Parts: structure tokens; sequence; C-alpha cells
């Protein structure tokens, strides 16, 4: 199926939250930027998902900035979606 959601990955970790929604807002309107961390050090583990307003938007996400450069790194942007299960 289709997804609002995106992954984007390789992110320099010296990329803060408010640089990866501007670049993510370029490309269409965020809902939501979920940034991933390391918990112990509150280092940034450079990935995060994020979801967008509507499929056209996400789709544009990974068409332009799957293979664009920030920094020195090459970022990797795919559609994400995910289950959820309980023990
Ligand atoms: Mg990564």
């Amino acid at each position: 199926g289709p997804s609002r959601v995106v992954y984007l990955g390789s992110i320099p970790y010296d990329q803060t939250e408010e640089q990866i929604l501007d670049l993510c807002s370029n490309v269409g309107p965020v809902i939501n930027l979920k940034m991933m961390f390391d918990p112990q050090t509150g280092r940034s583990k450079g990935y995060a998902f994020i979801e967008f307003r509507d499929l056209e938007s996400s789709a544009s996400a990974v068409r332009n900035l799957n293979g664009y450069q920030l920094g020195s790194r090459f970022l990797k942007c795919g559609y994400s979606s995910n289950s959820d299960i309980s023990g």
C-alpha cells in the first residue's frame, strides 16, 4: 500500500531536529517528525521518521531526498510503515 510516512537515514550526526524539520518542510507539509536518539548520551542516531500531510508529499520526499547530499553524506529516503503488537 501507499504511505504518508518516510524513513530518512544516513543523516550527519551533527544535524539538529530543527534543521531536519526545515529540510523536510521544503519538500512538503510535515505533520510529525520523529528523530531517533541514543538515550544515554542524548545524541542523534542519524535517522528519522517523517509523516507528511499526504501521499504526494511523501513521494516527493523519497524522490528528492534519496541521494540528496547533506553535509558530507548522501541521504537515504524510502517509504515506511510498521505494525504494533503487544506481548
Ligand atoms: Mg543511518
